[PDB]
């Protein structure tokens, strides 16, 4: 009975149950509760011992004596309306005073900017003063009826992880942990000296679990103690006067506070990055990386592993940028939130192994009397499992309080099953990826550096604005294709790699994800058009290839490829003619049929041509597919485009032949089993690979197949908590029928 | 009570004609062609200046009107590409002008780069309508813009295709810009006048230029703009334009990248220069026709439609033409107002619906229903801006076969005349001064948010609703332009400004909102007590500010998230369900309970909080404006369903801003708008006086006659209580389409 690949949390006064559960779950590693030297009875088990390290917090005794060395962020004030030629702007009224504090030490006139937001102009620094007695900037000689703001440097006085916990589990009047910035040599020396001593003081730790490193991700709170700004990939909170001044020297130009506050966007990953953002990323990453390497080296010299948590103070690491391997990190561990976040961890190059921390975390918010944590446990396993077959992770484990999980025998038995199943998958496949059946490339401004990081604001929390796009990643995360992320820069520099079958471009207009004005670069349009014409496949979602204003008559610059454009109220004089919808088609074959709606749709018919209204639009909606957020007034560019769904006087789903290749338009794609199948059929259809679809496929969309040619195996998995019957089709055209229980898996030669 | 009513007649109908003219109180008759010694009625005869003379135009086919046509986009797959000119167009309507040098008058464009392709890189095929382009970039799209002759008049062509006349000869239109054709038109008209002594009113239907109307190769409408002047060019006109204006127009100044100068486009200098050139010419020639009619003892009357381009009825100087009347088609409230509000003429006439034709006058149908419908929509508007005369078109013989309809017309004509008699034709008292602000201003009064006459659709109805609501509302409506506000500020008599429409249209205004002087003027005015009502995407300007889309977001308390600010949590304050603005919205108790029960979203990372989990509903806002959100928690949200904002109000100094995401016309929505206007202008105390409790009825106060009326806008009985100025109430129970008059 398999053992290993499993990390178990421990805690004091819990020797008996720890060994029972380690035995039961086949743990080869134990996570010592933070701080804490652990029970000898636990240490005698001879498991691999994880101890977490918190390098830039939990030492107020240092940082209270060097408060100008805390991390910093540019903050943007509320917009203040001048009603004459003077205006006063309070600095701190919209922000949380327990987290943030204006920096009055570094000359405001050098480091800050007052902006007239109505004109975009910087106000002369001779026209403003910072009040000596309170956090208010006085501006004079400006225009009445304009809005003004200040961008100012703020010390961060409360570490966001310690803060979030405090506020979330109200730890009352417990001391707030103050973060510290290693960019400053005094602090940096304190950090490495402390780490050296801790290494000496921890002979029994096998793995130093850095949780995490030097810089928080963008996270700001308001005066009502709510989250104000968040970007899980953002490096807002990484500046200081010295860092900014060194940057100017090295790069040959001075950043504006505007290059950080970004009009109030705070350099959201959704914004098309410019040179300033790419340069800062590069400057910050060189410095963070140099220092992570030192930590790894020191860990190794002491005989221990270096393991990074993919979260908390992870900024500047850039796990997907070239050179990550140079750090010599042994492992990355992250939170398993779904398939997309499973891949974000799994696909990381340059480490020896990866580790998933599965849900639920062992805490009272889920482990309370009358709750059934086992359901979520299995759910989480199933969403990660489908992804693990496409890109394996090396290890699994859980976090929190063992003594809490131990009170729920059903949950305990569920983990026993998950752990055995994790090891079975690994042992049968040798930890190798399943065969991908097509090569699919997501194209955006960021490319590989943001692999599995697209369409995200906060970690694993899709919302109204992101779910129609995030669903694309979640579908792909466990799909039987090979997925890579590429950038407009890669494409302009090197063309489109010849192994790629399908390119996906998706998002709203004017985001890093669709690409913005890069679509008015004729070389990009030529490259993609030539490639589609020669048998490439282009799948556009939402507002693909969009560029406002460039052409009065063409919003999606590749409207010709995908057969669809969005009306922008500039072309209303042009009657739009919709060809009849094709309801029977390869792409839609697995969509459940609703005869009541189809009948209502067929009875109601198509709008006859009418002046200023065009014609051809179905009077009633066919429906049957959840397309998410609408893209208003999409329409077919000519009548040779194939409309598959065009309900409510606009287009949701369309396909277009373009020379040898095809274009497909999808207006949006929330994740569901049915939509993942829809997407999957789109990939095969657009690449002219219909004849390749059946090999290693499951007839039922609720199940997936993974083929492992090198070990002579395939499996089939049930992605649901319900029994599923399905017919698997093998490469030679043979089939087998399955009856898969709840969350089950079957393996065959 | 008799008169103010125009009746049509065919031939061979003397007896019944006389009966109906006396039933309806007709004081004028519209003849098709001359008959019966029915001859002391005012006689209307239609005149068609620029068609029905094929004998002339076939001898001068280079003097037909012309238009710039934009071809399909053709993909180049190497350094050469061929572009057929006519494949997307109707060949019986349009023919390429091979007469005027293509290399001087046409343009080939690389649509991928926007660059004009050098004339030396293209040729026009000698034997087919195909342009050969060489020395170009592979994988770009290319188009030609070319001059086309218009060989079929669009009124004759619409009517032809509507009742397939088959081989009936096609009327070819002619352009009076050329001297020979102009001379033919005036001489012919001079002669026609001599021959028509019984004709009292020359009903010009219409003048010299068709509105933008182009058909495709499948015989369908391709491009339409009721206000557009696409079909008004010629090599001579363009050459002359350059002499007068000091620059050469590009064909692109007309085809407009495919938009063809839709009135929805923000007009640039070229569009305005052409309007002015064309208008000068057109008006000069219309004045002559009016002069000629006058020296023959006849009235000159203009049809607001068909060939009306260049007249510009709302532009200053229109009065100088000396036109006695405008007649127009009554489609709805908005189109009624469009006719009624025209200055510079002696009287106005509406042609009411239905037209007397078999498409509605057929066995089994009750056209009185439509008759009353049409009359109710116009009436509410006539109260606010009276029209002089009414009447119908079509075959009287067909309508006469429908005695309930005949009774309905009698009821209508009598009621029309009764309103005139009681009020002396004066406009009802307006209770607020309301200005619509856009790029066009008054030249396009009641013409906003329109493509095809009186045909709102999916893309327009959420904004056309604003006009349809105001058309019959008890307030004074003006239309002003950004140039007006920039040159003169905001008139001291205006209570409320409305800005409405999608981003980057003439109706919101586009980049004018990046002009700080505009922003200064509106903000200062609002702050001192003005009212700003923004509909859809008011004040929007893309890209100008990363964190601000609606430039006056601060005024109205609402902006639209454009995916630049997703990192910023949005906090929605609780909705206020009981409020002056929404007071007449019906409360559906199971809906309200479900909404109260689902509660509000608690704040979650990257998701903000405070949005309702279930919708309150109750109001149809039309097309969604995605991801609108409150700029702060001091804004009052009245409707914020589905994680976005439909209705909100914000105090801004002494004034207020209001946001409405869209407003399809209905009695409820009209009422909503009206309460928004009184609220935004801090005039809640003024709302009661001369109002109807029931949104299905409206009140017109005529203080100079010590008199008000209340009208039933529906075909159903409606109970309502009117409040008067003194705080007094009076009750009514009105029948279908009813009216009631009271001493005041
Ligand atoms: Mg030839």
């Amino acid at each position: 009975t398999s053992t290993g690949r499993f990390t178990l949390p421990s805690e004091e006064n819990f020797a008996e149950k720890t060994k029972e559960l380690a035995e039961l779950w086949g743990a080869d590693a134990i996570r010592n509760s933070d701080g804490t030297h652990l029970d000898e009875a636990v240490l005698a088990l001879g498991k691999k011992i994880y101890n977490a390290y918190f390098p830039t917090r939990a030492h107020n005794e240092w940082i209270t004596l060097h408060m100008d060395e805390t991390p910093q962020v540019y903050l943007l004030t509320d917009r203040i309306l001048a009603e004459s030629d003077t205006v006063d702007i309070p600095l701190m009224e919209s922000f949380f005073a327990e987290q943030l504090k204006p920096n009055r030490d570094a000359d405001p006139h050098k480091y800050w900017e007052v902006v007239d937001r109505t004109t975009g102009e910087v106000v002369d620094s001779a026209n403003w003063t910072l009040d000596a007695d309170e956090d208010t900037v006085h501006v004079s000689g400006v225009a009445a009826w304009h809005e003004y703001t200040v961008s100012f440097l703020a010390y961060i006085i409360w570490d966001p992880v310690e803060m979030y916990n405090h506020l979330t589990n109200d730890w009352g009047d417990k001391e707030h942990e103050i973060p510290f910035d290693i960019y400053h040599p005094a602090t940096r020396k304190f950090v490495f000296d402390t780490f050296e001593q801790w290494l000496k003081d921890s002979p029994q730790t096998d793995v130093v679990r850095f949780t995490t490193f030097f810089y928080q991700f963008t996270l700001l709170f308001d005066e009502k103690r709510r989250e104000k700004v968040v970007d899980w990939f953002g490096c807002a909170c990484t500046v200081s006067p010295r860092a900014l001044d060194d940057f100017e020297a090295k790069y040959g130009y001075r950043l504006r506070p505007e290059d950080f506050v970004d009009g109030g966007a705070y350099n959201s990953a959704w914004r098309v990055p410019r040179k300033a953002q790419r340069d800062w990323i590069d400057f910050l990453s060189g410095f963070v990386r140099e220092n992570v390497k030192q930590l790894a080296d020191m860990s190794h010299a002491a005989g221990k592993e270096a393991m990074m948590f993919l979260g908390d103070q992870w900024i500047g690491t850039e796990p997907y940028k070239d050179g990550f391997d140079e750090l010599g990190l042994d492992a990355v561990v992250g939170s398993i939130g779904d398939g997309t976040t499973t891949r974000m961890i799994a696909d990381i190059p340059g480490v020896k192994y990866t580790e998933g921390r599965f849900l639920p975390y062992f805490f009272p918010d889920t482990f309370y009397e009358g709750n059934d944590p086992s359901i979520e446990g299995l759910d989480n396993w199933r969403k990660a499992r489908r992804a693990i077959l496409r890109s394996p992770i090396s290890r699994m484990g859980y976090g929190g309080y063992l003594s809490l999980a131990a009170k729920f025998p059903k949950f305990v038995d569920t983990v026993t099953h998950i752990a055995n199943e994790f090891r079975d998958i690994h042992d049968r496949t040798g930890g190798v990826a399943a065969e991908g059946e097509l090569n699919v490339a997501i194209l955006n401004s960021w490319g590989k550096m943001r692999s599995w990081m697209a369409f995200t604001v906060a970690h694993a929390l899709p919302n109204k604005q992101t779910y129609s796009y995030y669903g694309i990643l979640e579908s792909l995360s466990g799909m039987r294709v090979n997925v890579r992320f590429i950038s407009f820069d890669d494409v302009l520099a090197h063309g489109i790699d010849s192994d790629i079958d399908v390119i996906i471009n998706g998002g709203p207009v004017d985001t890093a994800f669709t690409g913005g004005d890069v679509w008015t670069n004729p070389k990009l349009v030529e490259t993609v058009r030539a490639w589609v014409r020669g048998g490439g496949a282009f799948v556009g979602v939402g507002e693909p290839s969009s560029a406002p204003r460039f052409q009065t008559g063409r919003f999606f610059q590749l409207a010709d490829v995908i057969g669809v454009d969005e009306e922008r109220y500039q072309t209303l004089s042009v009657d739009k003619y919709f060809p009849p919808v094709v309801p029977d088609h390869f792409i839609t074959a697995d969509v459940p049929v609703d005869p009541a709606a189809r009948e209502a749709w067929e009875q109601a018919g198509y709008r006859i041509p009418l002046s200023g209204c065009g014609g051809g639009q179905s009077i009633k909606p066919l429906g049957g597919i959840d397309f998410g957020e609408p893209v208003l007034n999409t329409y077919p560019v000519n009548e040779n485009v194939t409309l598959l769904r065009a309900d409510g006087g606009q287009v949701q789903l369309a396909t277009n032949d373009y020379g040898k290749g095809r274009g497909v338009y999808i207006s949006g794609l929330p994740y569901s089993a049915a939509n993942a199948r829809l997407l999957e059929r789109v990939l095969f259809y657009a690449s002219h690979n219909e004849d390749k679809y059946a090999a290693w496929s499951s007839s039922n969309p609720e199940c997936e197949v993974a083929h492992f040619p090198e070990q002579g195996l395939y499996c089939v998995i049930n992605n649901t908590d319900q029994p599923q019957k399905t017919t698997v089709t093998l490469a030679d055209g043979t089939t087998e029928d399955f009856d898969l229980p709840d969350s089950g898996i079957a393996w065959r030669e």
